[PDB]
């Protein structure tokens, strides 16, 4: 037998950083969860019990805190590239670093219409994420994403004209609820190294904001023919607005809300045009994915 | 042996209701999770296998949907009182109904600065809850609450002057992070029945909004001497603003963020006045509770 | 305003202890999660910012580890009583301690039919719990429990003869699946103090084992007329076997498995006597409770 | 823009099936959670709102229940291959089916030393899983796995001789706790179609059992030099015992238990050879992966 692939590192490293403006007294906080996995010439730790090749996962954890102390942590695409580059440059035998970052929301509170200098609220479990793969001699590959964005529209969603055969019971509809949790990922063109990533720094926050805005607007305004058709419209617009993105992927659950027929009880009308009370279904759920690129 | 207490019913009943304004085309959604447990003369179902006394939990579920179809579901204090009253009035042998409601957030989206007529976003897992106990001949007891409100302040929290003995290692501090998940409950004076609850309907939403506002403002503005001292200030203000509340209870975790000493690495300074990077701790956590009433 | 009630302390304190037999080389591990909340003359920490009355929650955490170092941690009823007594005896102004312990399973592995001296497996998320309330001048109140015991029987459960009215759609049945997660609590007679708790030490493990055995046997053997009727039989037997128990409480979800009518597809028969494939329902669920005591 | 990849289907489909032996009266239950995602000529549903190409996800759900009614559901490798083959054979324009199955444990109860005919217990959240990819003209690729197997050993684990530099604080050790949650996957050689899968049916359960046995024995008996070294020994043995497996992958968290220095309190000794009480750490955790194949 032989080692075909191996990677190891530290997962679930929680980090908080605060920035204090001495002039204004305004403080800004960042909180993330980080995972770093390394690859390289490490097979002998598996096959020969040779620990000399192992950068201890405890040391990886230390390195994350040290790097956060000495560098900006925003945008996360920059921080992840700095962190990944460190490992491949510092250790001769490590040839790839894989960095995943989840950014948690701490939104500045408004108290009496004014932004508070040092108090924050977690407004939703929506996350902004990055996956950064730093590979020695092959540059830096970055995938950025938003996830946990949960939305619902109460009308202007349809689903009719699908295949009907002996396995089909679903009725065609011209008016239904549509609800999903959005997971959207945009993949950047490959970067040659940290200098190139630094030159594009302003594009990271702007593209995140655009992806979010396009997602919300298209969801709210599209008279949706299916999840498939609506998500394609979102991905098309994002690609049109940022030339440095190569692909956009969406992964969308279809979270079903079922009509409840109440006619058995005193002829009460609660279906079709009379539907007011619905039963949200915890499971099963549709799951629809698509990756859109440039033609 | 003998039955000392018994209650039974349906838990985890998810309900969605939509309201459609025909004039404006504006739609508003409500989504809740409901639990109803009944008590009364039901001992024989336990001791004698006498099912004749059991209102099936499946029937309780039906009743929830029917009641939501025929009545407003907001404010939840009103809906819960209607639902509880139904069971004690309809069934001679049922003498108490216990209704718990969790309200989930569906906040209307703003698209291009305008409120959208039928699209919504889940902005945070914060909940608004009610517990309604309807007891035949003893009226209606309502506890209202907010929970899952997660906040953090990066300075203006202190903790010094606590008891020090041979079990104490904690250092006194004049500047720390304070972060918690707020659970706050206000208990209404007892109501004689549904007519009285209906007469106070406008106070329910207003008091929820006040409790929330007071919580956020006090948290952000108090130069906090301890969780204990700050939470007391919150409860005191809520009681001052709503005479129909008898008690306010807060239950607050103290979610610790620890300094990381980096001086072992090239004398890097990251403690006290130089602290920028911190380690959020998942566990253990302080837990501080208090119930404040009128003197 | 005035403080009507207050308690504070440390929650989610994870503790592991190992015992090593020097003779046999056999090691035994215990792992728990502990919460300690204190009450007493502490109102001024809330009303006056007087921290002098506060035993820091960090110190409570230290005390848990120290107590675990110097005392047995099994049975958990004994450990919790030791821990609670410590706080009310050590601090003049603290008059009650409330200790909750969750014990996690680490079951010794069998390798080639022999018990391994130092390797363990987590066989199920079933827990053994205690709640110990130590109140100065009123002794020690202990509630012991098992929870997270998930069982299912595929036949020999019935449910017929329940109340039928205009809210009822549920069909009577003489053969259904019954599945639940068992939460069972037995409350001990009040103990005068630690000496009395120590005198009953052998009864704690034996009663836990009896409660578990009775639960499983009765579930498997009862031709069940309802959850209500079966759970009563369990509680009755436990009370008969241990005179020092005052009450037994069960809290049982009814986790529904629904028939799926497939007759729309080529007349396929999958209901009643022909039912083979079922749809487990995540929600809603019945919830049935009862507290049984001595007559 | 263009669709580069697309797949869609139904996730979280819970299924229960019971088998009844008429002779013995013995019943056996199976419970699974299933996900089916389809690929093929479906781009136009995304780009042109052409629903005619969509097999509704609701119909996929129906098909799962129908297939479970008409076929054995065990071993899951066989069931998944049947289900995947159905979709690519039934629909001309669907060319790949991806089936994921999670099998939940329902272990027959022993009551008074005898196996009960129809009562079951969930002994642990350990799962047996399959991923089946059925691709038209390319056969059937099956990955089998076990996951959620949580183990701990209290001694006979070491970790010394790792790289030490200016980022390293971790002390070398010759005696530590080792605890992990095992995720192990074995990938079968490609099968030409359903006939070939059926010819190997007895190997599926036997190989699962071998993978489990090897994992537990090696964990318990290896005087472990690192997670890396121990996991390699496991994978090597599995490959030696089943020639039809091409690769074995393990993914293992290192769940840390930290010593607690208590010497600040009355010189209490709780480190090194005197360590008895430890603090389990919820996060961060090491994460170690390896894929082993044949040389
Ligand atoms: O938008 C939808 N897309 C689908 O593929 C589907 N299948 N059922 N309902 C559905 N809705
Ligand atoms: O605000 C606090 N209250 C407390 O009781 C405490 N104990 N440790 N840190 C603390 N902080
Ligand atoms: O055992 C049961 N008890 C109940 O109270 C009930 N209500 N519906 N089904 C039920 N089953
Ligand atoms: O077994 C281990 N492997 C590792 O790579 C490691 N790093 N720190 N501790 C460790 N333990
Ligand atoms: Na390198
Ligand atoms: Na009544
Ligand atoms: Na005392
Ligand atoms: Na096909
Ligand atoms: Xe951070
Ligand atoms: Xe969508
Ligand atoms: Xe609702
Ligand atoms: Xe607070
Ligand atoms: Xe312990
Ligand atoms: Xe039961
Ligand atoms: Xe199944
Ligand atoms: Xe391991």
């Amino acid at each position: 037998s032989a080692v075909k692939a191996a990677r190891y590192g530290k997962d679930n490293v929680r980090v908080y950083k605060v920035h204090k403006d001495e002039k204004t007294g305004v403080q800004t906080v960042y909180e993330m969860t980080v995972c770093v996995l390394l690859e390289g010439e490490i097979e002998t730790s598996y096959t020969k019990a040779d620990n000399s090749v192992i950068v201890a996962t405890d040391s990886i954890k230390n390195t994350i805190y040290i790097t956060a102390k000495q560098n900006p942590v925003t945008p996360p695409e920059l921080f992840g590239s700095i962190l990944g580059t460190h490992f491949i440059e510092k250790y001769n035998h490590i040839h790839a670093a894989h960095v995943n970052i989840v950014c948690h929301r701490w939104t500045r509170m408004d108290i009496d219409g004014k932004p508070h200098p040092h108090s924050f609220i977690r407004d939703s479990e929506e996350k902004r994420n990055v996956q950064v793969d730093v590979v020695e001699g092959k540059g830096i590959d970055i995938k950025s994403s938003l996830s946990g964005l949960t939305v619902l529209k109460s009308t202007n969603s349809q689903f009719w004209g699908f295949l009907r055969d002996e396995y089909t019971t679903l009725k065609e509809t011209w008016d239904r609820i549509l609800s999903t949790d959005v997971d959207a990922t945009w993949q950047w063109k490959n970067f040659s190294g940290l200098q190139e990533v630094r030159s594009h720094v302003p594009k990271f926050d702007a593209t995140w904001a655009t992806a979010r805005e396009v997602t919300l607007k298209t969801f709210a305004e599209d008279n949706s023919a299916s999840v498939q058709a609506t998500m394609y419209k979102m991905a098309e617009q994002i690609l049109a607005r940022q030339q440095l993105i190569e692909t956009v992927e969406y992964s969308l659950p279809n979270k079903h809300y079922f009509e409840i027929d109440l006619s058995w009880h005193k002829g009460l009308q609660n279906t079709g045009k009379n539907a007011e009370v619905f039963a949200p279904q915890s499971d099963p759920n549709g799951l629809i994915k698509c990756t859109v690129g440039r033609s």
